[PDB]
């Protein structure tokens, strides 16, 4: 091996400008390769190979029904609900206009629209339905009051006319008013303060719960076609326009979100490149101080930075010619590369320093340097590729193909730094005292310090007991994103498909066999199909809501009312501000405290301006005209049978054939959160344990995750047995293998001790750096033992001169970079490595009066 | 000269035997009456872990305040009904009641549900619930009424053919309607066929909120003012089991009455340490005896070291109660680490005597020439084990404390008990492996790979360590099948038990309604409960509403005797009820017909068999019957919401004395998640001691407890080390042999916690003491492992079977195995990790047999 390494590099220095004009030549191929099929790719199943079987039942949902899995789901937020849900209605109307032009797929809002505005009544149960037409019945001089009032100045009227007689006469008391007159007050409030509010009609009546940001949803799904254009803006493009172009959306008080498939997968890989492209070029520069303290012959430094850049475009070059794909993970090898690969350079470039300064000629430099750096070079190459190789036999593509292009990368970086380099260094013709007192400290007790640390990293032993798996991939994937920022916030949704499996059946009947034997499971709850949409029994309600509808209809659509002037608007708000005060103090209750308040703010929004009074009815009565356009439709439903279905929602249930999906919302308590690890493993693993057919959520992450974890254990378990027989057979000696092993045993624990210490979690992104670390931890043992062997009198002074901490410099380098990569999974990886390098480096320094 | 100071000790003993013998065996019979003079076993929980003095002055402040709260021994009556469970609760309750009184126990009373509860049980729901609930009897008087006129199967029956047959056809009343009726007669009335006890609960049926099927019901006695534990009289615990074991009427009623309590539930986890204990100990020693017959095989060597360990043993006992006095649950288990390690060292002593002394020596030579050999050997290993048991006494695990405190003595005593008794008694008597040949070619031609083979697995395997998990609740450690144990684990869906309520104190009713109204803003905190919580709402329009609902519900309930129908007319009147219900079912069909058609067919079977298994039926109708209608009753008439009336005890036991009110806050539990769940009580826990610190009482005392004995776990594995590392650094001075004894301890460290991933073991509490403890049997087996190594440095397995070592090994791995056999997991697991740990340096130690020496 040693004289093989010779002859390359003699013949270098034999034929400099032959090897120059060569490497150019193959550069500029190289770099002619890297563009004509240079691809990004953010698929995110390729980050993953699932078996056959799992493979199967997700092309089964997938190729059913094709659409599901593009379908987009664009939430519409507004401060109240018949303002989200008329802003849902005001954006659907708008992409329908574009679906039939081709411009996206079938546009749906499947929160509920029309079809659940007229018969949303029906699906509810047989009791409450004559409850809720009983309450709507009495109701009915409210309403009336309500349909003719001239809005501001008639919802001050008809609280007035209430406040007055109909307390003494007895019949409205009121602490009842207090649930209305104290939301009431606190809406006319916001309006005085300035900011945006809605007074919810709903919320204080029906409805009984008063969540914050009422909501709605409108999917499209993708275009028949598909395959996207570069004049084809495609389905996440045409919302974006649609909604723009709207304007209303702004008067509604509305923003329209967005989520999906691809939505998401595409976030996450720009997360990656926020300054990535920036990122990496302050590397080289600090590579470069580094790289001109080791060598600082600007001769050299050109010379190094050239090799170095020859062999970074033909590691991309046949990197994607045997990967064709550079995916997300596997795009941070451009990074490792100059951090890993310089320190090739670096390590023999100073030899040669040396050499020249020791008193060598041109020939005796280069090829005397190579029997130094022969099968060092050697040995810390091939630990190296051994390690990002470790990770090829699984089914891992993330890794396997980061593995891949960085293994190929460290032997392009040995043939660049053993022929390239020598040739240039042949063309361009070429103290410390501050460590004085740490090597007297350490050279004279470096004889416990070792028994100490040792002693120490037995005593921490236990913390591992503590090390604590990250196990949900939301972590991981930047959750400010503005994808993964709107799948976490309506993950509490019951139409939000974001956490429940999709099981397929052959048939509805099997559909809604195999929904029974789930609703059996503790953990499963809210199963929905699509006979879950026709009602138990529509005739019995129908009688119910057409005799509420008989006296409520009359009293609903009433003629219109007057545009009131200014002046009696100040009076209708002053006449009911007074009148509330009166109520308070003649009547005493829990809702005169509640009235008092009221008061206060009508009498002050009386006296206030007049563009905050339009403002106030705006608030008031055009959510008062909008829920009751919601009550005139709720009370006419019709007949549903199977026959009676919109097409687009058989669709989307029912494909060719009979196949039906069912969806399992899981069974989620109020304490626990929705995205937690605990009860959607709980839920995943016993729905798959009762129907093994059912893939989509929660399933599929679940056994992503085995494939990963079964994943790193093999590559850990590659990598030593492919180092260690690398070290007995270059190293023949036993106790030469045994003394690079135990360092690495010792280096690896620490890690995983301060991991306790420092309290970070290992997660996925996060536990590549481990099996790396052995390659790394071994070619540094290369580097070290090197920079010792010509003399160790003083270990840190040693390692200066010779240029092995300015090799941990630039690694050191290029780990922060992806410590800092916005991307908190990759931010999480370089956290690893880097932590994990001081552990070896210092791990060194103190076990190396045992191993050496 | 350590081994020269030794050879004083043994010289000395030899040649002069008759000195030692009696000199020692006075001091055991002086040992052995100390032993059973003072044997004082605690059963106290804080007697095992200590904390903080701020801690104790919460933990005093409500106990000072609230003596009695401690010892409240919650008896269960679960029986197959409510109203079956609620008179049965009476039975046992009016029975105490009359020896609470009489001083043999304390003042009982019941939480769920006195008197007073069910008299004014309906002035505690909320004003709108109530408002619906009493309309809604008005119109159930004409059932209701049929229901108190016919107490009996016949009646029952009657009413019951008399719905089916005129009012079903006009269409008064509808057949789906009768659904939980019908069903759940049928499947009450198939019960009695059957054979098995049931009831028929007119509560799940008709209130029909909750069906849950053991119906439960509380009784709480307090402890006597002078508690004295005496023997005429069993305290408290034995006392409900003897005045409800003759009340009988428990087995008629339907339940069973079981306890829980402080006390009650601590002896039953001590009890269960010792289900077989002290048969396993006995036991152990036969296995022992075994293990010696095969290393010095011959009777005057068993005997003597059988006589020797007795004494240091006997020794260790009457050192340890004479320096710590107690010996808890995790202290009684050091005997058997005794007999572990003591004739540990004399199984070293002596097969390197006979050797020895068979090389062609002397008695007299061999005994105090074997002291030279074995002079440092023995001196550092019995240092260094005793080492990490004096690891945990700095440290507040007092029972461990105390554990580590008695096992160490018994270390230092069981060497010199060895080094003088052992040779004085020898001196005072007189006395090949073909199977190992490949094994050991195999292992000593290839040291190469095994070495590096296994060296690099090791290192593979550390990302498994990633999947280590600590198990953070005692409950897991506490023995499941005691019955006291077995009854909290059953409350955890029962609120009026409320087995994990934090206990919060303040300074008056108004200042704890402040802090108890606060603490329900914070998410995981459910409900909080104070004496003005008891004072229900403020209900004077629930007194008017129920006053309108008795005047028309309790005539009807209070109805004159029915006269007691015949035998002859139940046939008949269930047989009418039967081909009633079968017509009603197909001739106006529907949902109910399906069950209609099902009673029909258990009804009239029912009929069918004997005049007994009718009466049968009747106590199950029937006189469930009297109690539900006697229940509404009391129910009806609820009085004032006034604060005043509220009875004498509950004054007491809620607010204090001096005024100090208290909150018990019961957490929120979403009703998906198990009661007794790991991580949100824990949650709970600290939401609620981070708002008001001054909460104590269940879940934040079992977490903190938790804190302490982590810091204390993890002081000790530093200690252990640090104490063994310096100790190592003095016997043997050149670092090349310290080094060499502490690279393969972190090899074999790691390997043990690599395995408790592959085999899937957790590290709790008592799992985790071997830890800290393996470090010095860790250096110590290299301390015997190396001297078998020295003449037989080839041929290693024979030379550690035959030089002392696996002989040795078999003591220690006997003697973990009796702690892995208890019931406890407590001390059952902490057998399992030692016995695991140890597996990993008798073949970690023969692996890196280069590495060694």
């Amino acid at each position: 091996v040693t004289s093989l390494i010779v002859r390359l590099v003699a013949w270098s220095v034999r034929r400099p400008v032959w090897v120059v004009v060569l490497s150019l030549l193959i550069a500029a191929f190289s770099g002619v390769y890297v563009a004509r099929h240079f691809k990004i790719n953010t698929d995110i199943s390729k980050l993953v190979d699932a078996e056959p079987q799992w493979a199967a039942l997700s092309q089964a949902v997938d190729r059913a029904f094709p659409q599901r899995n593009g379908t987009i789901l664009a939430v519409v937020e507004a401060p109240a609900p018949e303002f989200a849900t008329a802003a849902a209605h005001a954006l659907t109307e708008s992409l329908q206009k574009q679906a039939a032009a081709g411009r996206i797929g079938p546009v749906a809002e499947p929160g509920g629209g029309p079809f659940f505005e007229h018969n949303g009544l029906l699906f509810l149960s047989p009791q409450q339905v004559a409850d809720t037409t009983s309450q709507l019945a009495s109701a009915r001089p409210l309403v009336n009051e309500l349909a003719k009032n001239p809005s501001l100045t008639g919802l001050a009227t008809t609280l007035s006319t209430t406040l007055g007689q109909p307390l003494l006469t007895g019949q409205v008391k009121l602490p009842s008013m207090a649930k209305l007159l104290s939301r009431s007050a606190a809406t006319v409030d916001d309006v005085l303060a300035g900011k945006p509010a809605a007074f919810s009609w709903r919320a204080l009546v029906d409805n009984d719960a008063a969540r914050q940001p009422a909501r709605a949803f409108v999917t499209v799904q993708p275009v028949v076609n598909y395959g996207a254009l570069k004049a084809g803006a495609q389905t996440s493009d045409v919302i974006r326009e649609t909604a723009r172009a709207l304007d209303l959306e702004k008067r509604y008080g509305a923003v329209v979100r967005l989520t999906g498939e691809q939505p998401l997968a595409d976030d996450e890989f720009s997360s990656v490149e926020d300054g990535a492209a920036l990122n990496g070029v302050v590397t080289l520069l600090v590579v470069f101080v580094i790289l001109w303290l080791a060598l600082r012959s600007k001769r050299m430094i050109a010379s190094v930075l050239v090799t170095l850049f020859v062999g970074l475009v033909v590691t991309a070059a046949l990197g994607l010619a045997m990967v064709g794909s550079l995916n997300m993970i596997s795009v941070a090898f451009m990074v490792l590369f100059v951090g890993l690969g310089v320190d090739f350079s670096i390590q023999y470039g100073v030899k040669y320093r040396e050499e020249r300064f020791r008193g060598e000629a041109i020939d005796a430099a280069l090829i005397g340097a190579a029997h130094s750096m022969g099968m060092p070079l050697a040995l810390a190459t091939t630990a190296v590729a051994a390690s990002f190789f470790s990770f090829i036999p699984t089914a891992y593509r993330g890794v396997s193909e980061l593995g891949l292009i960085a293994g190929v990368g460290m032997f392009v970086a040995l043939l660049t730094t053993l022929t390239l380099l020598p040739a240039l260094l042949r063309l361009f013709a070429p103290g410390f005292p501050w460590l004085a007192p740490v090597d007297d400290y350490l050279d004279r007790h470096r004889k416990p310090i070792l028994i100490g640390t040792l002693a120490v990293v037995i005593g921490a032993l236990p913390l591992l007991a503590f090390l604590h798996f990250d196990f949900n991939p939301l972590h991981l994937k930047d959750p400010h994103s503005e994808s993964m920022s709107t799948l976490l916030a309506l993950k509490d949704s019951p139409e939000a498909a974001v956490n429940d499996v999709t099981l397929l059946a052959p048939s509805l009947a099997d559909a809604d066999a195999a929904a029974k034997r789930l609703d059996a499971l503790p953990e499963v709850g809210r199963t929905t199909t699509l006979s879950t949409f026709i009602p138990a029994d529509q005739p019995e309600k129908r009688a119910a809501i057409a005799t509420a509808a008989s006296t409520l209809l009359p009293a609903l659509t009433q003629p219109p009312a007057p545009p009131a002037t200014d002046a009696q608007r100040v009076a209708a708000l002053k006449r009911a501000s007074d009148l509330l005060g009166y109520a308070a103090e003649d009547h005493p209750g829990p809702g005169a405290a509640a009235a008092q308040h009221l008061s206060q703010s009508l009498a002050k929004l009386a006296a206030a301006d007049s563009a905050t009074r339009d403002r106030a009815e705006r608030a008031f009565a055009d959510t008062l005209r909008i829920a009751l356009n919601q009550l005139a439709a709720l009370l006419q439903p019709q007949e549903i049978t199977r026959d009676t279905l919109p097409p687009p929602l058989v669709r989307d249930w029912v494909a060719p054939d009979g196949k039906a999906l069912v969806q399992i919302s899981p069974k989620v308590p109020k304490g626990v959160d929705p995205n937690d690890d605990t009860m959607l493993r709980h839920f995943a693993t016993a729905v798959k344990a009762a129907e093994p057919g059912a893939i989509g959520g929660p399933i599929s992450i679940l056994h992503s995750a085995n494939t990963i974890i079964s994943a790193f254990l093999h590559a850990a378990l590659w990598s030593i047995i492919s180092i260690t027989i690398l070290l007995w057979i270059t190293l023949r000696r036993f106790g030469d293998v045994l003394r690079t092993l135990v360092p690495l045993l010792v280096s690896g624990i620490v890690t995983l001790e301060m991991c306790v210490v420092l309290g970070m979690s290992l997660n996925f992104a996060n536990i590549i750096a481990l099996p790396l670390m052995l390659g790394v931890g071994v070619a540094f043992k290369v580097y070290f033992v090197m920079a010792w062997r010509a003399g160790q009198t003083g270990l840190l002074h040693s390692s200066l001169t010779h240029a092995v901490l300015f090799s941990a410099a630039t690694t050191a380098t290029a780990f922060g970079s992806l410590w800092l990569s916005h991307h908190p999974g990759t931010s999480s990886m370089g956290k690893l490595l880097a932590l994990a390098l001081t552990c070896t480096l210092i791990g060194a320094v103190v076990f190396q009066p045992v191993l050496m």
